[PDB]
Formats: structure tokens, C-alpha cells, sequence
């Protein structure tokens, strides 16, 4: 793969993220540096229209855009959901929502958190020199002290990380089909198939690293989003740029690219149904880094997995093609069982939905089995 913005370690993840911006954003970074104190003592928002509406043009390379994309994204959250208690602004300043709103247009993404931000740029090694661990790494930015944010934000990426081992097999998949070499697209087959078997294990960590009640009550909440929302039930204005308010989703896994990318390849056409969950994930593309939004473009260009292996009669790819999906039905059926344990069960102490969401993408993946 070439200019996708794939790295062959770990992946789809922002490879060496840049931790700090220049001199000329230090109004910038202190505020996103010190989340956790300015939001509990309530200086955040006024601190925010304090601010002196700087330029972009100063922002250079592709890791400086980035992590501004992500500082200026966990402020804005921060700005809109203040405590997380229901105060909400309506407005954002326009020193702010200009740089925002054009940084945003740079990267084609929308001027809102997205996974890409706090999850994929998001992160760094505490020692340079020692594995991609969960014990070396730590994330740039929180938004509360005891929010979670390190444990929900890095398991994700650690599993972003073992989906790179067999997102590096992909070429090999589709060339061992127009060369059409059997032996070869099986072994393929069945070495994407063991890397997403352990990928699986890497979800277990989420249990030792974030709460269900910190997670529904406090984190949730700074990831929400202006769309369907009743808290802004027209969007949000972001002065300066648009005299209109606009609607963006808030921050979903629905934009994580590992997971689609394996429902290209396998030929589960998890975009197409016209229900609510075919619908949300195609328009989630839209909030994806635009090299990886064409990476899965150039997956459903190939000619199929599925209707290769399909066509041969072939006892031996069927059963290396059901292990690439048996491992994702059982992907999301964990993670399904999380989503049990960390939002419906605190909620009895809006997620029904949500879990419907997930069973209707479980079970497509279930009937592409052979
Ligand atoms: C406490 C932990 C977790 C909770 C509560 C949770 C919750 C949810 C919920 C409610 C959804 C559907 C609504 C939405 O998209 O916002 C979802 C979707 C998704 N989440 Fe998670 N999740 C957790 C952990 C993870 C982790 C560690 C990953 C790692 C990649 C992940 C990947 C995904 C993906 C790919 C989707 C899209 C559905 C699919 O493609 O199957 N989740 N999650
Ligand atoms: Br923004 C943002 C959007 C999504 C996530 C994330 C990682 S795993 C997971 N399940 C649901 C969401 N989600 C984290 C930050």
C-alpha cells in the first residue's frame, strides 16, 4: 500500500505522534494540557473567549495538523459540554471556531473529535525503546481526572495495532487472485484469520483499565456530539465561519477503519441494506482521514473474496474464509458483551439502541458465514 497512510506496525494508528506544537500555539495547548482543573474550577470557557484567533498557516507538517486537530477538538468538547451536566453552549467563539473550522477543510475531516483524534493521534511511548504495551504507552490529553480516558482510548488502539498484522496480508490476498494461486490466498487467508484470533485477546484489557460507571456518567459525555441531540437540537454555530447552525455526529467507533476494512475484504457488505446500521456506517466515512476513506474505496473496487472462494468448490479456502469471519463474529460479540456491562447495566442503575446497532452488524457478519 502506497500514500493510504497505512504504517505496517501499527497500522491505521498516526505512527510517532507529535506531542507538542510550536511556540506560536502555546494559548493552545496550555488550555488542552489542563483539562481536568479548567473545567472543574470553571475556567475553561471563559479562558476560551479569552483566546486570540491565530492562524494556520504556521502549521505545517502532517503531525503538527493533526494534533491540532486534536486540541482543538478536545477543547471544543469541553467548551460545548463544560462539567457534563447538561449546561450547554449553543455558540463557539469565533477565535476558536475559525482555526478549527479551517484546519478541518485542510484534512477534509468535519470540525468535531472524531476517532482519529483521541484515538489514533492520541497517544506516545513512555519509553521510546520498549514494545507497543499498554504499560509504555499513555494519551496525549484527558478531559477529567478518573474519566477513563487512557483505558478506553489505547485498548482501542492497541487493537488497532493488531489488526496492522493482518491489514499487511491484504496485498497478498488480492494478488494470489488475478495470479490465481490457491495455496498461496490460503495461507493468506488463514493468517488474517489467526491475527484477528488475537486480536481478540487484546479486548480483554478494557477490563482492568476503565469503569462502567466513570465511563457512562463522566466520559461519554465530552464524546457526544450536536446531531439528533435534543441539547442542541439545531447544531451547533461555529462563529465566524457558517452564520447557520451545522450538525456533526459525536465520537464514534463507527469511524475506526480496521473493522470495515475486514467487511470489504470478506465481502460483507455490512453498507448496504438501507437500514439504520448500513446507513450510519457509510456516512461515518465522511469522518474518517480521507487516505483511509479511499483505502476502503480501493477494497470494494477488487473483485470479491467472496465470490472467488465461492467459485471453486474448494473445501479448504471455505474453511479459511469462515475463520477470517468466525473471527470477527466473535470480535463484536465480545465487544458486545462489554457494551452490556459498561452502558446498559449502569443505565438501569438510549442504550437499547444502540445495542441493536450492534447485533444488526454481529448478525450480517454472521450470515456471510458458508
Ligand atoms: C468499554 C468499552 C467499549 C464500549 C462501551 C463500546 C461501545 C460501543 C458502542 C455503544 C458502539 C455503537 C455506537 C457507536 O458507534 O458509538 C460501538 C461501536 C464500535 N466499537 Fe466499541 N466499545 C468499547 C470498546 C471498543 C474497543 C476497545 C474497540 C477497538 C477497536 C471498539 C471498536 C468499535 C467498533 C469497530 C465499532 C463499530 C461497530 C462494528 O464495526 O462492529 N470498541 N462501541
Ligand atoms: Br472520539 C472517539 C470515538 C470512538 C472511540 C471509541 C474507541 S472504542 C469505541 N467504542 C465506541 C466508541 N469507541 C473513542 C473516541
Amino acid at each position: 500500500s502506497k500514500e493510504y497512510h497505512i504504517d505496517e506496525e501499527v497500522g491505521f494508528a498516526l505512527p510517532n505522534p507529535q506531542e507538542n506544537l510550536p511556540d506560536f500555539y502555546n494559548d493552545w495547548m496550555f488550555i488542552a494540557k489542563h483539562l481536568p482543573d479548567l473545567i472543574e474550577s470553571g475556567q475553561l470557557r471563559e479562558r476560551v473567549e479569552k483566546l486570540n484567533m491565530l492562524s494556520i498557516d504556521h502549521l505545517t507538517d502532517h503531525k503538527s495538523q493533526r494534533l491540532a486537530r486534536l486540541v482543538l477538538g478536545c477543547i471544543t468538547m469541553a467548551y460545548v459540554w463544560g462539567k457534563g451536566h447538561g449546561d450547554v453552549r449553543k455558540v463557539l467563539p469565533r477565535n476558536i471556531a475559525v482555526p478549527y473550522c479551517q484546519l478541518s477543510k485542510k484534512l477534509e475531516l468535519p470540525p468535531i473529535l472524531v476517532y482519529a483524534d483521541c484515538v489514533l493521534a492520541n497517544w506516545k511511548k513512555k519509553d521510546p525503546n520498549k514494545p507497543l504495551t499498554y504499560e509504555n504507552m499513555d494519551v496525549l490529553f484527558s478531559f477529567r481526572d478518573g474519566d477513563c480516558s487512557k483505558g478506553f482510548f489505547l485498548v482501542s488502539l492497541l487493537v488497532e495495532i493488531a489488526a496492522a498484522s493482518a491489514i499487511k496480508v491484504i496485498p497478498t490476498v488480492f494478488k494470489a487472485m488475478q495470479m490465481q494461486e490457491r495455496d498461496t490466498l490460503l495461507k493468506a487467508l488463514l493468517e488474517i484469520a489467526s491475527c484477528l484470533e488475537k486480536a481478540l485477546q487484546v479486548f480483554h484489557q478494557i477490563h482492568d483499565h476503565v469503569n462502567p460507571k466513570a465511563f457512562f456518567s463522566v466520559l461519554r459525555i465530552y464524546l457526544s456530539g450536536w446531531k439528533g441531540n435534543p441539547q442542541l437540537s439545531d447544531g451547533l454555530v461555529y462563529e465566524g465561519f457558517w452564520e447557520d447552525p451545522k450538525e456533526f455526529a459525536g465520537g464514534s467507533a463507527g469511524q475506526s477503519s480496521v473493522f470495515q476494512c475486514f467487511d470489504v475484504l470478506l465481502g460483507i457488505q455490512q453498507t448496504a441494506g438501507g437500514g439504520h446500521a448500513a446507513q450510519f456506517l457509510q456516512d461515518m466515512r465522511r469522518y474518517m482521514p480521507p487516505a483511509h476513506r479511499n483505502f476502503l474505496c480501493s477494497l470494494e473496487s477488487n473483485p470479491s473474496v467472496r465470490e472467488f472462494v465461492l467459485s471453486k468448490g474448494d473445501a479448504g479456502l471455505r474453511e479459511a474464509y469462515d475463520a477470517c469471519v468466525k473471527a470477527l463474529v466473535s470480535l463484536r460479540s465480545y465487544h458486545l458483551q462489554i457494551v452490556t456491562k459498561y452502558i446498559l447495566i449502569p443505565a438501569s442503575q438510549g442504550g437499547t439502541d444502540l445495542m441493536n446497532f450492534l447485533k444488526t452488524v454481529r448478525s450480517t457478519t454472521e450470515k456471510s458465514l458458508l
